[PDB]
């Protein structure tokens, strides 16, 4: 019973209050809706940053480059965060957004195979260039927030060109929140090596009854904001629209 005018104002305000510029795109069935305080972001291109982990994992598992239970050893060298100085599964690495695990996986896959799986999946601008281990962080691979939500819609519905079983395994890695019988599956993205910095939270809500509502939040990370603003805004918006 809320006017759409009021949903629009309430969601814009969640971005206004964090003092950033951003958008969240929601997909109900085949219908895309854009909210936020910077609507024109919707079809601009940004690096996927760690959102790429979802595709990177799909590629690695499908092509037998790791298993769901394989433990990637920490090599013992100092890491940018101490939470990374441990051995982990791809799943654990997904939750921690541990890039060196995912770069290990990228190296196993190899530049050639990576390029072909990324052209095959039609992901973003599909260009990975010559560096197998940072293409999703500093370019040249770029994707828009529309493409990101459509990629989430595909994964959520198992429509990507990977075995059903590969898709279920990557989806088990993605559960970040349970809120009143709804489950939020998603991956965060933080473009730290680019100016300005991009922040993403891409996924879908799986409702009490099996409807799945894909979404993609996309904003600018400002000097010392924390990661969880991405989540917080996503959750405020989703609740505001009665999706969760
Ligand atoms: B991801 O979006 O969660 C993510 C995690 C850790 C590190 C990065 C990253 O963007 N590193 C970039 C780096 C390369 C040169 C300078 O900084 C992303």
């Amino acid at each position: 019973h809320i006017s759409s005018q009021q949903h629009e104002k309430a969601i814009k305000s969640y971005f206004d209050e964090a003092q950033t510029q951003g958008v969240i795109i929601i997909k109900e069935g085949k219908n895309l809706s854009t909210y936020g305080n910077a609507l024109a972001r919707a079809n601009k291109e940004y690096v996927p940053a760690s959102t790429f982990k979802m595709l990177n994992a799909l590629i690695g598992l499908e092509n037998h480059k790791a298993t769901t239970n394989e433990i990637f050893k920490w090599d013992g060298k100092k890491r940018t965060y101490p939470a990374w100085e441990k051995d982990m599964t791809l799943g654990e690495a997904m939750a921690l957004s541990a890039v060196p695990v995912y770069q290990e996986l990228a190296r196993r896959t190899g530049l050639e195979l990576m390029q072909k799986e990324v052209k095959r999946v039609n992901f973003g601008n599909t260009n990975i260039g010559t560096q197998v281990d940072n293409f999703w962080l500093v370019g040249p691979l770029k994707i828009t927030p529309v493409q990101e939500v459509n990629f989430a819609d595909d994964l959520a519905h198992n429509r990507l060109p990977f075995k059903l079983e590969t898709q279920e395994e990557v989806k088990k890695m993605l559960l970040i929140k349970e809120v009143n019988g709804s489950k939020i599956y998603a991956k965060s993205g933080w473009g730290m090596g680019v100016t300005p910095q991009v922040g993403w939270l891409t996924g879908w809500v799986e409702q009490a009854n099996g409807k799945k509502i894909p979404f993609s939040l996309n904003l600018e990370m400002k000097e010392g904001m924390s990661g969880s603003i991405r989540n917080e805004i996503t959750y405020k918006s989703l609740e505001n629209l009665g999706i969760i």
